[PDB]
């Protein structure tokens, strides 16, 4: 059934391949209309807890102190509350000025190493910073990477697909935007794969109970075969994340242009049988196209877009999660009050995929050059105060697939 329209890599016509995924699923589904309705009523049930959440000005994202992650007592309903919502804010991972000192810290190093000289929001193209490194080394970062980890099921049927206890290092950049940024954002979208999720063997197996109208037995936190899941290769991401996140660096004040998520994690299933419905073109995606994030928006996906919700005010220091199928945006801002700065740290368990990521990781840390998933640009590589691999912790070295 997929295998009439599946493949590993890019298909050379997408067109066509999407044609035939369409036959063959709206064939496998029966009645996709009503499918989808129904599925959308239960999204609504999600939606309205939403709405009314914000009515009484409570909290929609679930809020958890890293003072419990680290004693090891976060009760059940805190877990629950974060598998519901898909997402999650860690108060006080690090010290408020810890995670000030860190922003300084990579300031310095820059200009110690005259990035002015050798180089409206910015991102920087530097990886090996001493406060980057140690942040994503810390005891800190891999208590919460253990904790989210967990709130999969990563054993399944005899088999362990990741382990929730080691996460890759994946070096990304720094985000910095001063007060007086004037940003449009970034519109509505989810990562790990756009086409992907309907042509690839493995996101078929994922979305098993999806494309066969069995919505019921769907989980999004059951991690079986999103390890062998391979990003396509067109003119990008190497890992396999259970969370994206990253870590405030600077106070993040509300309404100043803030992600946004979709705090549904199966609000995907929506997204995968939208394409399938009786108003969709024959070629199309709803936006989809090869190279570029899957898109998620009002034309395609009204019930979704109305359930965006902003992460509440933020200390330096705090960090916000959320689950790889989330829908997520930034909202525009105009002459932006205080600062933005951000830290990209993610969650992704060791597998088979990102240990052969972490050599690579670890080949470009030993030279200070861009990691692969990033433009070629190489700054560090001659730059001193560097963080190298003679700083590495146990746990960064684990983190490396080192022995």
């Amino acid at each position: 059934m997929a295998s009439t329209f599946t493949s590993d890599t890019l298909p050379a016509d997408h067109k066509a391949a999407i044609r035939q995924m369409k036959h063959a699923l709206r064939a496998q589904l029966g009645d996709v209309q009503q499918i989808f309705n129904q599925l959308s009523d239960d999204i609504a049930t999600r939606v309205a807890e939403i709405n009314a959440l914000k009515a009484q000005g409570d909290a929609v994202w679930p809020v958890l102190s890293y003072a419990d992650i680290k004693a090891g007592h976060v009760t059940a309903e805190q877990r629950e509350q974060i598998k519901r919502r898909g997402c999650a804010v860690i108060k006080g991972h690090f010290p408020r000025e810890q995670a000030l000192g860190w922003d300084q810290s990579m300031l310095d190093y820059l200009d110690r190493n005259r990035f002015d000289e050798v180089y409206r929001p910015e991102i920087y193209p530097i990886y090996w910073s001493q406060a980057q490194m140690q942040a994503r080394q810390s005891e800190e970062m891999a208590n919460a990477q253990s904790f989210l980890n967990r709130l999969w099921t990563f054993e399944s049927d005899g088999k362990q697909w990741f382990n929730p206890d080691v996460s890759v290092i994946y070096p990304d950049r720094i985000r910095r935007r001063p007060p007086g940024t004037t940003s449009k954002g970034l519109g509505a979208h989810t990562d790990s794969g756009a086409l992907e999720r309907w042509l690839l063997p493995a996101y078929q197996r994922v979305f098993a109970n999806v494309f066969n109208g069995n919505l019921a037995q769907y989980d999004p936190w059951h991690a079986a075969h999103r390890t062998e899941v391979e990003e396509y290769t067109v003119d990008k991401c190497s890992v396999f994340r259970t969370f994206q996140g990253w870590t405030a660096l600077s106070d993040m004040l509300p309404g100043q242009g803030l992600l946004h998520v979709v705090p549904i994690p199966e609000a995907m299933a929506y997204v995968l049988l939208r394409p399938l419905l009786d108003d969709v073109p024959e070629d199309e995606l709803c936006g989809v196209a090869p190279g570029r994030v899957l898109p998620v928006s009002e034309q395609w996906h009204p019930l979704l877009i109305e359930a965006l919700t902003s992460i509440p005010k933020l200390e330096a220091g705090d960090s916000v999660w959320w689950h790889c199928d989330v829908i997520h945006s930034v909202a525009p801002v105009e002459n932006q009050q205080g600062w933005g700065n951000v830290m990209y740290i993610p969650a992704a368990p060791m597998c088979e995929k990102n240990l052969a990521y972490a050599h690579k990781v670890k080949a470009a840390l030993e030279k200070g050059a861009s990691p692969g998933d990033f433009p070629r640009e190489d700054y560090e590589t001659n730059w001193e105060g560097r963080f190298t691999l003679a700083d590495l912790n146990i746990h960064g070295k684990r983190a490396l697939g080192m022995d």
